[PDB]
């Protein structure tokens, strides 16, 4: 055969762990670029982003060189990555208990030594949801590729010469915004340095999901908060409707609890209004208690007036404040 | 023997990596098939559809090769894929860290080179599913078989000669709908281009679980607030009444959000009338606090009949609405 | 050694691809057993039945002969399954990834070529449940065992000649009885054809769990609406009496939402006396409603005594209508 | 070197699978002990119990001989468990798709032949828990030490000669009764016999979770419903508290229906009481409906003061049947 | 190559067992180092700590010997540790069921034997929480490293000699401190000792989340609970506020019950003021009841007036001790 007389010339005396360089003190330039395809989730119970994405791979190397003329052209080998060098390349914030890269039994190799293995995984990477803006926020993601095990004076993990990565993939759940990666020396200690890129991936809210099971009832609850003053005490029911408010607001808290995680760097502005739906439950049934207990002057009308004008500007000045997100 | 002794001039100098071809500028018709015979499930939480599935292969080979009279007959011989050649087809779209293969440990393969490789896999294919048809829909499902690293230059992955895949498979869940399937070249970049095949897998929605869970306690609250109005203000129920509505519509709202998943492109119509109930209890809930207000002439029987009109000609052009997709 | 001296002259060319054979025309009598030993759990979220079993294996070989008189006895020889020819037979409706196998690592071998490889497999498989008469059911389980890789020209999968497998495994969740497996010829295609067994396995539901979560409750909701319409309209306590039926049956419909899974192919009969009661506080609601608006003669009363016997018949005839599955 | 030489001498001719004996006839009695370190937990869902455990292995070897004196000492190799024969000891009962072994890459050897090879593992076992004592039970666990593929005739599965293992791992949820394990021969069939060992774990329940969750909500409840016959009919809110106390017990049957398991061999005592304070609600919201319809004499009062009576001796008689178990 | 001729001259009888020493009695000089870079996840279901940590691993070798100055410098080679000795270090509290090990294929070497290789993991360690001061906790974790297969006759697991590693990884979850690792001779039996290494990681809580899910509706339901018995027992709303305290203190203890696990060493302060409010639903229900029957001279007003002021008082002292957390 053709094929098999070339591979058959080429890996005489090559081991998986020999970094291909001609001097010990020369350093190879192993390029790296990221291109997510597709964000596939993001879960903020254990700060998991999973996305597939191509890991692009490309370096020289010295020993897998042939002429291609007397070889009948053959400019491009498939070669699979268990018989070749491979860099140790991995995500450094990684969520899965070990590194897997789905096709990645296959790696093409160029007449002049130009491997370009790509490999595509389900990457799960961690990012710090600034969830001060939830559900409106603009929390971008870092994902970082660098090597653990070898540093700057064996390779030197650089960006690829073409960068067209500047892409916009809009799904149906997020709109994504692909940021220039861009490349920092991390260092393990002083004497010694090492490489890293890092890539960024911003996050962009547009389902009307969360204004639906969270926003709507509560605005909804905090309107017949706004409307409960108006019923007078002796008709026995302001005090069963503010009970049943509180049963209404204590369901919202268990949706919101079986649903908005553990981590909390700041409290969320939809349960910040949630505490304020009940602050009000209560205020107001504390002012619904004492009318009942002055009814057993008919002054109560002006202070329920005037209580309801201060929440109305209240409860005005804060869907002020919210709305400023949207 | 007689196997073994064939078995023993076959593999002589055969790798697992080199594309078995007679001229390098030639290429290979690996064809391709796709038979799903059991849809396993739907879940719309990560867009996952799992389902059980025959990969069909059949790629000419060069060198597997022998003459069947003199080894006494021997037209099929089972060869594992460990030992032969075997193309990197995978899906486009995975749900699982690594790709799992049920029964891919064995492949015939005839006198004239024509292995056909056949494993079974529980593809966990990605949809885009158009909830705003929910759960009325009828969202195909697209799944992608191609190679990232070989391209047409190497392989050229075409359907099968005999397409007779056009069966129906008539589960206790879904209607299943093959779409015969169809070739396109996605392209790396502008020099290279590559091959794909899609298949399409229709999923039309039959159970009653849905209507049970969700559309009959929805429409008997709407019959619920459609009945409210009559009942007097100063019976001291109707604050009460519609508080439990509330109450009931919130359970309601527990229910469908710990249902339906996170990812929305549209509010579903199940979650537009979930809505219709609540902005009802509120707006009877306003009018019934101006009618105790305004009871403490009577003239609230008369609004209290024009809203109950309103409310019957809105909830029946909503329900009519709704009867159009079923 | 003695062992080690017969090891060193029976394995000098066997691959682990060969098929054991003398003629190639002839075949092989690959024969099968199936014993549940424990039925792990059914769970209906996805069909998967889990259950642990032996999967008794044994068929002829012709390579492995040795005579024992010469070998110092040594009837008996323990071979892995690594190093020995194996069967491709496995589970047609496998849920899995990847099919495993618990001690699988060794097979007796016997000096006539007798071997009698029996794994234990934790075999999770997919069986239609009939769920319309959910809990008490009795639908059975199908295993089906069969090669997808060589067909009756190769191997013919027969049952045991012994079939002693009568058993019956009570347990303390289901009543497991064991039915006489069957062989069945499955066709890949009109020219080729392959074989399978069917092993089945009826389950019988005794537990008094679904009677203490479900009907006890429902019973009694249905018991109460039934004394329901006995209140004064005048009371101001029916409506509430009524509306705290209707959160009731809505906690009722949560834990039946959270409970009953998603494939439904036929209402399941606690479900239909759930949303019959819902039809009830529904229609008694309306009642209800009716009246405190005609008290605003009195004919209520005999009104709501013929509705009380109505719905007495009524109720009575649909749990006697149930009581026929117990 | 010198482990080397003595490594270069000792491993020329051993396979993975030869049985190490003189004569055929002859045994080996494979010696056995476990000890359960830490148990981790006990799940009722599946009848899960995971412990971490070292399982102790001690058999004679015949091939593994050297003399310490002309190897200058070296009475102790670590070998790999890959290089030397395993015995093929599992757990009868396991819930792992496959068998797990934290730490099994290495095994001591001594000079005369006495592997100790002793692994560590995360045993997923099966008990039948008598769940009628719930929570306060005594259940024990049986885990299960045998060989599946070689008998009696090869391998002799016994005891520790120092069966020193009656400790007591006092922890923070369970108390720990170690039970001085028995060897019993399990028969696959009649004319052949195999070994098994057996060892105990009593878990005694010390925990004061499930008195918290459900004990106290529920004579908490049963107290109210004793506090309940007191409230004249004619204030409008014994119903009103009826229906709440449904409300109140249908919140608790939720509570227990998603803690407590699928599995039922007996119902448990507090899902009996949990339905004795519904069977109380419906019958004293029956006695309220009578007696609101007789008040539309006043021998009301008596009838509440005996039926008060009743249940206070009834509620007193039950929680005194469910305080011997504490 | 000069990497590939050092290569080929140093792993000409290098085994993955043989423990490199020169004389047997000698020991070899393990160093080890513990650095957690970011603390993943804290679940108390099953006592599991998710943490990623640097492992680093320091031996002295004697096989590993080379001259630099006549292979051209040279003075670091990575060496995957599959052709390489490698301590069986692990974690003693381990929940996976195999020990992952990210990036564990590249371990650097010297010139003068001092093998450095460093793996990073996803350690899920076991701990024993005090939950008596949850949520508001100081619960230090404990980590474990030794040999479980070799002892100190053949290891010496010790600390770095260089042990600045007193950082703190200020996360947005919890608060990490870390501790200065100490070095215990754990014991298997009387004649032989092992070694083992300590590392701690006290863990304090910083975030609002618990304070917004549990203590604020808590304290909320007491505060309506203090205001509860002012309302007079003739306006038919102090039951029904009572059984509607009832059931939404049946809702904080659903959230209570579906959040807090079943490990309980010590019941939580917020569980006991759960059971207070609880107390006191109870309580006042009893007294309301009893004002009620007392209604139908007027001194009840001064009764309830000094039962407020006793409600007053222990709901502050009871207040006051759990501010003694925060
Ligand atoms: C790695 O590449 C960057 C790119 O500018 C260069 O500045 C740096 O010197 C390179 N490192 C080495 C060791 O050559
Ligand atoms: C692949 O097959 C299609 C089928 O028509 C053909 O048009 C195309 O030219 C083929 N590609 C190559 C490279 O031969
Ligand atoms: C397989 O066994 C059945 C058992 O009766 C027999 O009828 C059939 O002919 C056999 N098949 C072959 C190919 O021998
Ligand atoms: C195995 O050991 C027991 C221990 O008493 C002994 O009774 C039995 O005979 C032994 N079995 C064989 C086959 O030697
Ligand atoms: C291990 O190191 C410690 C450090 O002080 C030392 O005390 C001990 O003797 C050493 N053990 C051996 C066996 O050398």
């Amino acid at each position: 055969a053709d094929e098999k007389r070339l591979l058959k010339c080429i890996l005489h005396d090559y081991d998986t762990a020999i970094r291909p360089v001609q001097n010990v003190s020369d350093v190879v330039n192993v390029a790296l670029e990221v291109t997510v395809v597709k964000v596939i989730d993001l879960d903020e119970k254990e700060h998991v982003l999973t996305t597939n994405g191509w890991i692009y791979h490309e370096w020289n190397d010295f020993q897998l060189k042939w002429n291609p003329s007397d070889y009948s052209g053959l400019k491009k080998i498939r070669i699979p990555v268990d018989r070749i060098w491979t860099p140790d390349i991995v995500l450094f914030n990684n969520a899965d208990e070990s590194y897997r890269y789905v096709v990645d039994k296959l790696a093409v190799v160029y007449y002049t030594g130009k491997v370009m293995w790509v490999p595509h995984a389900r990457l799960r990477s961690f990012c710090v949801l600034d969830l001060s803006r939830f559900p409106f926020d603009s929390q971008m993601c870092t994902l970082v590729f660098g090597s653990w095990t070898h540093d700057v004076s064996s390779v030197n993990v650089t960006l690829r010469n073409q960068s067209k990565v500047q892409y916009m993939i809009d799904g149906k759940e997020w709109q994504v915004t692909s940021v220039q990666p861009k490349r920092y020396q991390w260092t393990y200690n002083s004497n010694e340095n090492y490489a890293g890129i890092i890539t960024g991936i911003k996050l962009k809210r547009t389902s009307i999901y969360y204004q639906y099971v969270f926003i709507m009832p509560t605005v909804l609850l905090a309107f017949l908060t706004l409307l409960m003053p108006f019923i007078p005490p002796l008709g026995k029911e302001r005090i069963t409707y503010g009970i049943g408010l509180v049963l209404g607001c204590t369901l919202l808290l268990m949706m919101l609890s079986d649903r908005m995680p553990t981590e909390l760097g700041n409290v969320p502005v939809v349960a910040a209004y949630l505490a304020y739906v009940f602050v009000m439950v209560a205020i107001n049934l504390l002012f619904a208690i004492m009318a009942i207990n002055m009814s057993m002057q008919q002054l109560t009308r002006v202070i329920d007036r005037l209580l309801f004008g201060s929440f109305l500007v209240l409860t005005v000045v804060i869907t002020i404040s919210m709305y400023a997100h949207y």
